């Protein structure tokens, strides 16, 4: 719910993207008709684990590259924030 994490999966398209941008660690957009979008990302939301490994303190750097790198499944879980 509204206060709770939130575990997303996601699919990554054919240019390996799944369809949102962050920044120091908070999902800041989302990609319209994108993986993201479909499977309901939100922003304003900070990401916890990406793919069941625990990132919290981890730099944008690492995120992305994290990301980047990952097989096509991307699974998410998000929380928010105040
Ligand atoms: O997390």
């Amino acid at each position: 719910g509204a206060m709770d994490p939130r575990t997303i999966t996601m699919h990554k398209d054919s240019t390996g993207h799944v369809g949102f941008i962050f920044k120091n660690g908070k999902i800041t957009s989302i990609v319209k008709d994108s993986s993201a979008a479909r499977n309901g990302l939100l922003t304003e939301h900070n990401i916890c684990e990406i793919n069941g490994q625990n990132v919290i303190g981890l730099k944008d750097s690492q995120i992305a590259d994290i990301l980047s790198t990952s097989g096509t499944v991307v699974t998410i879980t998000i929380m928010p924030a105040f």
